[PDB]
This record gives C-alpha cells, sequence and structure tokens, in this order.
C-alpha cells in the first residue's frame, strides 16, 4: 500500500491511449487515480459515465483524470461505448483507461478487492481513489469496495480543500463547501494573524485556548 | 496499513474510558474507527462536534464509534468539554478517544499525517476513518490529510450501502443515496435476478451485454 506524502510510483502502463510512463503524463499537474474492480459491470459504468459528465469540472481545476481496472485494453475500448453512452455525453472518451493487467498496481496500491476475483480467482481492484499533486505526491485516498459506488461531488469537494489548503495558511472545517469560512492554522501566531487574516475571529471554549479561529474563504 | 477485508487489529490501548481491548469493546456489532491530528486544533474540534450531533444517527444503524489522536487521555477529557459546547448538546461524551502515545497504530494502519507533526518531529495520524463489520474486516476507509475535514455524511451513506448491500445481491450506483435505485450484482443469473427483482430494468447498452440492470431500493 501507500501512505499520504509518499512519491506516487511513477508506473509504466498499457491503456486506451497507449504505453504511459506515469509522472510523464500527469506533468506539473494536480491527476486523479480511480479504479474500477471490472469492466461491463454496472455500478463502475454509472461512476466512470458520472466522471464523464463531470469532465468539464475537473478540467476547470487542472485536474487530469485517469481510470484503472485489471482488464485488457480491447475490454477497455469496447466498454467505454457503453461509458459514453449512459453518460449522455457525445464524444471520444475524455480520460484514459490503465489496463493492469499483471496485478502489480492492484497489489502495490494496496486496493485489491477482498470479495471479487475472475472466474479463476484472479484477483481485482476495489474502488479506490488517489489524489496526487503538482510535485506527485499522495495527498488524499479513499477506498470503496465493490459494493459501495463513490460520491464524485465529495471528490470534487476535496480538491477544493487541497487546493486552497496548498495555497493558503488555512483548514477546511467538517463539511465545509467553497465559499464557507475556514479554519486558521494552529500554527499561525495571534501576530501572523493580524496581517494575513485581518477578519479572523477567536471564538471562546471552556479551555481558554484560543485555537478555534475562523476566517472568511481568502480569493486564492 | 490495512488492506480491504484484512481482520482488522485486535489492539489494547488506553483510553476516555481505560484500557480497550479492541475486539472486546467492539462485541459483535458494526463500528467506525476515526483518527484526528491532534486534540485542540480547530477542524478536529468541528468534526468531533458534527459527531456528537450525530450519534444518533450512527446509534440508529448500531454503529459504535471511537476517535483517535496521539495525545494523551488527560488532554482529551480537557478538550472533550471544548468539542461538547461546539457541538450545541449537552451531556456526556457519546464515544471513546484512544491515546496513540507510541505512535503505533499510527504506523500500523497506514495514517500517518504528511505534514503535521508535533514541535519536534514526531508523527501525528491524519484524519483517518475505518469502517470494520460484525466480522472485524476492513469494508471501507479513507485517508484524508490534517488540512482536510471530513464529510460525515458520506460516511452515513456508504455504511447504508455497506448494511443493504450485505442484506440483499444488489450494489449501490455513483452517488447514490438511500431510497434510490440500486444495481443488481454482476454475478447474479439472469433467472435469479427475475426472481429477486420484478421491478427490475434492464438497460439497453451499445455492447449487448445484460449488466446494465437496476432495481428500485430492495426490501430493505
Amino acid at each position: 500500500g501507500i501512505t499520504l506524502g509518499e512519491v506516487f510510483p511513477n508506473f509504466e502502463a498499457d491503456s486506451t491511449i497507449g504505453k504511459l510512463k506515469f509522472h510523464d503524463w500527469l506533468g506539473n499537474s494536480w491527476g486523479v487515480l480511480f479504479s474500477h474492480p471490472r469492466d461491463f459491470t454496472p455500478v463502475s459504468t454509472t461512476e466512470l459515465g458520472r466522471v464523464i459528465q463531470l469532465e468539464g469540472d475537473f478540467k476547470k481545476r487542472g485536474v487530469k483524470l485517469i481510470a484503472l481496472s485489471c482488464d485488457n485494453v480491447a475490454d477497455h475500448k469496447e466498454w467505454s461505448e457503453d461509458v459514453k453512452c449512459l453518460s449522455g455525453v457525445k464524444g471520444d472518451m475524455p480520460y484514459p483507461i490503465i489496463a493492469d493487467e499483471t496485478r502489480e498496481l492492484a497489489v502495490k496500491l494496496g486496493m485489491v478487492d477482498p470479495d471479487e476475483r475472475t472466474s479463476t480467482g484472479m484477483p481485482l481492484t476495489c474502488r479506490a481513489v488517489f489524489i496526487i499533486g503538482p510535485d506527485k505526491k499522495l495527498k488524499l485516498s479513499i477506498l470503496y469496495p465493490a459494493t459501495t459506488g463513490r460520491n464524485f461531488s465529495e471528490i470534487l469537494r476535496v480538491i477544493d480543500s487541497l487546493q486552497l489548503t496548498a495555497q493558503k495558511k488555512v483548514a477546511t472545517p467538517a463539511d465545509w463547501q467553497p465559499g464557507d469560512r475556514c479554519m486558521v492554522v494552529p500554527g499561525v501566531s495571534a501576530e501572523e494573524a493580524k496581517t494575513l487574516f485581518p477578519n479572523m475571529e477567536v471564538k471562546a471554549v471552556p479551555s481558554g485556548k484560543g485555537y478555534l479561529r475562523y476566517t472568511p474563504q481568502p480569493k486564492s
């Protein structure tokens, strides 16, 4: 498996756009690598169609999308025609699909599904998401099972958080949506906070400390 | 780290309720173990206060809740009074907080924060969530960094999925909300699916396959 902060592997893999070297394909850019158990399966089709529907939304944020399963590239090309169809959107598939047939990414990234295997007991990936920064480090990950489809609104939400918190001395609270107030991180001094966050409110708490500090969302 | 389907470790840890043997505290019941970087920090208080607001929701689904940081039990009890106050709810902490002072769970669970350390460079945990079943296996996990507060409604959403998809041969699609229709798992034959799901729609796709099967939320 892969812990937060680690350089994401620079793997060579075959895909729907040919062989790709991961770090080269991503470049100086945010990326989201997401996996699914198997092609020609229903939840996976709703998810990958949903991602097509939301392509514009990841694009506005400069995030590159790439999907992955252990199926061959022939199965990825055929199945995309179903994915496209369900999306309702016209045109070519706007993201690649990796064929992890050797199961090297499955095992390395710790994204093997506990219940789903091939007819021959071969392993399969689950529903993983890896959010990768411009420095190639893993910033956030989820590991959902075959049974449970993902929530792409939440993915976009935590992207908004990560992109803002990379750039400003803030952290986003429970259930934050863009444009809600953020928390001033505990490492900013009372003195540093006077210039950086003029409009901060310190809200009092029984313990007396001065840590519960809110500020408007900064223009990033 | 911990992969999906692994038996969650039967760890002994101190807490705000004394030493815990994890599988003994859990008993035969779903549980959610969730971590936070450090007590007396702003985002961590908003999330732990929101858990208190939601504890009845977790109780209704039979989910035991348990928090964790690398702080000591005394800090946990002092700070618990600030979390209570943010929450708006009067009464006793409805969930334990584990002290992982050695960082042995931090490291075993693959939940070190990439960025946050103590003033001397010691590891702290990220915002990790693990959903463990009555069988003690890991069903889903998330790893969010200190920068990015979690969405505890997404946790409830995925619990509902996990619970329902353990009762019925269905899988929850992208962005599913309880009461929406699910997908019939692809492994289910044509003749079983017709026996179990009478209001099933089979949606024609360009590939001619018959996997894209919906069922109005099955009897639950």
